[PDB]
């Protein structure tokens, strides 16, 4: 297929009209089109590179380039934001150094927290040229023609750098009449946009397919949750908050890549996009959310081996704007402290259900247990003396107590009136049971084994919406305490 | 007194409200009624001013609300919003608040012809030029001089061209728009949402709203997706409307449907999909296309979206999605008087925004196929047959006149099977008649012959702790008929869906479903 040299020669002889780019002898040629004409002489790019040709990328969209403006740093975005405000107000494209300086230098002092604003303008006045933003022709015309793009770009810059939006930002800059009601309204995707593949998302907004946690073309963080099986979404029960597992595939996860970015977002209290694919369903950007707590937990990697993993507790919010965030969220930060809450202690990989064992090492009896129940009590007492308890403190479930109930019940219903239940396991190899509190956490009940009970689907239904739910609750409360106390002597 | 009062009003204008406080609706400007009466005299009182022919007012509802009250009474009620939209465009571009009829006429009349689908645009402007006054949005200066139509609500063309009266927006409204662009963008978006939802190229300019709304028009609309409220009252405080299930319209005049989950084992969402099955309006007897249902039908015809509120069980309300009416059906259900009744089933498809460009192809295809006509499923089944009607039964029917139900299920199933382009509604909405049949067959018991055991206790709502479920999933082409369905307890259902021996069980259930079905035919 090197005969494409003949196709290139005809592109030269007749012109672009008649004939991702392909570079040959200092000239650019449409990759797909050259491949097609060569055929007569979607895996095209590979074919051309397999022949000895260097393939170059198309010029990055204005949205992408303004999105690439990231810290290694408020200088660049301040200038950019001024430039957008200028273009929207029909100011001239090119302006002299002299006016830009003493027009932006006050902004640079007040919003870019730099001392010498005059000097502050010098850096981005030059550095922004090698960011392919310094405005350009096509960019200036884009902003003058399509105000959505101006509003989007400014919203992107405002989201990442000035998420707290201090009063007098929109004017002082040129942007008050443009951003108006709400600044992040111009951001895309819209809440509820649906995509089949992860690739489809990528095509539309960029970033990469790799990783749960990553930034889209706009430079705003995005976290992706894929439901593995049915009866298992990220949502922590009795609430609308998410328990999002962290970034590292296969071994003990670290504050690198996605987890790192999450931590950077946690510290400053910046929101992020939360994507979600229900089981047998499509992806969708379903909510903005804010890091409210981070913890460490035992889980399994892709190598099926136990591992330390991060648990990012996310709180959904209507938009990035902090004024729009409900008070439960705003209370959960500041209470956060931004520090890792660790797992081990009360919590051995089994302990909990996803690691089968005999137990082959007879070190621990199944009736320890007692170790789990103790940790559950300790943790419970410590939560019980929280003056202002966040919804996370209240509803996130202690692994140790769940573990204890599992060790106690041994794949059976603990309801002594059980009509009967199957001993078949699930596809994933767990019993068809659920551990549930007799006295709901929502109504003050404690997160401890003697307040919990293992139930088959049928008995669980009885407990939850059965006609005699109340009497059953009494019975279950009794038998839970009983079963608990039987394992202490 | 009347001309005395006019002279008093004229001096209030000359000097200003501050200097009047230093020393009643007329202009489109409000005047302190006691104070105006007093200056009229010596240079209640209320009775005197109303005696002389002046409209005496309370503090008008918010501009948002009043523009939202602009509602219709192939159908021509685009006059008022066309004028209003022009006026907002004018105010944003710093034009004068009051403008002569002459200019407004031949500035708006082309807009009226192009966007208001009226023939004579020049004549089209007359109606809202006057009618908008009594909507508390407009004012016309020397009104008394005009001669009205025989009918009431149009000044005649001759009288308008003669006097050339300076008319416009109200005072405070004009200042609101001139000061706060969010309010302009909101009002315009409202009008564009209800009229012109299919936003044609390019009305934003022509109207002088391009710079304000070009990016996306509905961005200025509130509430935002995901706003959460405790009560229905909390919603009402923030956005108006009434505490009616709805449709109800909020203050902005945009339709809003509210779904409140009754117990824990249901939401509106039709299974296997994200589309909603929303029960109509009208609390108690056979529902009619009146109130909310009427509005839903108007929205269905033109393919206009609407706000869908939802409160999960033991949870809070939230505006969770925009949605579009994709199909409407008639079904048997129970009213608030606990009695069987004919009710509407509005099949909603969620969408990201009101803009049609943003809607996915499944939605577009389903709308394309709709026909907008009522599908009456009420003939296929009886209120007996629904699980919420407790009964002996008969003597109309033995319980093995289940045969009746199964027959209707077949007939419907065959008719769906021959659909060339089947919408996701056609495929996934579940036939009551077949469900009913399974319920009459199983009689409050698990049909899985290997059932480990299940309780005979009922739910709080008085239904057995079971579920009817297809052995061959509809999603995988299985038919919506009783011999393809099976009644399972929670345990057996879990076994079916994610048990380790799911596959073998499916074969067993398929077999026993056919068997049980065929036992009732002989
Ligand atoms: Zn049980
Ligand atoms: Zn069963």
């Amino acid at each position: 297929r090197a005969g494409i040299l003949q196709a290139i020669a005809e592109h030269d002889r007749i012109g672009p009209e008649a004939f991702y780019f392909l570079e040959h002898e200092g000239r650019l040629y449409d990759s797909k089109a050259i491949a097609g004409v060569a055929h007569m002489y979607k895996h095209a790019v590979a074919w051309l590179r397999r022949e000895g040709f260097t393939i170059r990328e198309a010029p990055k969209t204005f949205h992408r380039r303004v999105g690439d403006v990231r810290p290694a740093a408020l200088h660049r975005p301040v200038l950019l934001l001024w430039a957008i405000g200028q273009a929207v107000a029909r100011a001239p494209r090119l302006q002299p150094w002299s006016t830009t300086r003493d027009a932006v230098a006050p902004l640079m002092e007040k919003y870019g927290q730099v001392e010498d604003g005059v000097d502050g303008v010098r850096y981005p006045f030059w550095a922004l040229v090698r960011d392919d933003l310094w405005l350009r022709e096509d960019d200036y015309n884009l902003l003058r023609s399509q105000p959505e793009a101006a509003a989007s770009a400014a919203a992107g810059l405002i989201a990442r750098y000035f998420h707290l939006l201090p009063a007098g930002l929109l004017e002082d800059f040129g942007l008050h009449e443009l951003l108006a009601g709400r600044w992040p309204d111009a951001l895309r995707p819209l809440l509820g946009e649906t995509f089949k593949d992860r690739d489809a998302i990528w095509r539309a907004y960029g970033g990469q397919k790799m990783a749960g946690i990553g930034c889209l073309a706009d430079g705003i963080l995005s976290a992706f949750s894929d439901d593995k099986g049915p009866y298992a979404d990220g949502r922590i029960p009795d609430t609308t908050w998410i328990a999002y597992v962290g970034d590292g595939l296969s071994g003990d996860q670290k504050l690198t890549d996605g987890n790192e970015l999450m931590a950077e977002h946690q510290a400053v209290g910046r929101a992020l996009r939360y994507w979600h694919k229900p089981f047998q369903g499509q992806w969708s950007f379903e909510t903005w959310a804010v890091i409210v707590q981070r913890r460490l937990r035992w889980g399994l990697g892709e190598d099926k081996l136990p591992r330390r993993e991060f648990l990012w507790v996310l709180a959904p919010v209507p938009s990035p704007e902090r004024e729009t965030w409900p008070p439960e969220v705003l209370e959960a930060l500041e209470a956060d402290t931004g520090e890792l809450h660790d797992d081990t202690g009360d919590y051995r990989p089994s302990d909990l259900a996803l690691t089968p064992g005999a137990p082959d090492g007879t070190e621990s009896d199944d009736e320890a247990y007692r170790r789990l129940a103790q940790k559950a009590e300790a943790n419970a007492e410590r939560r019980g003396q929280l003056k202002k308890p966040t919804v996370a403190d209240k509803y996130v479930r202690d692994p140790s107590a769940r573990g204890a109930v599992l060790k106690r019940c041994q794949k059976r219903c603990e309801n002594p009136e059980c009509a009967g239940h199957p001993t078949e396991l699930t596809k994933a190899g767990l019993p068809i049971l659920q551990v549930d509190h007799v006295n709901d956490l929502a109504k003050g009940g404690p997160d401890v084994p003697w307040n919990m009970i293992a139930l088959c689907p049928n008995c669980h239904a009885l407990k939850t919406y059965g006609a005699n739910k109340v009497r059953l609750q009494r019975l279950l409360a009794a038998t839970a305490r009983r079963l608990h106390e039987e394992k202490l002597q």
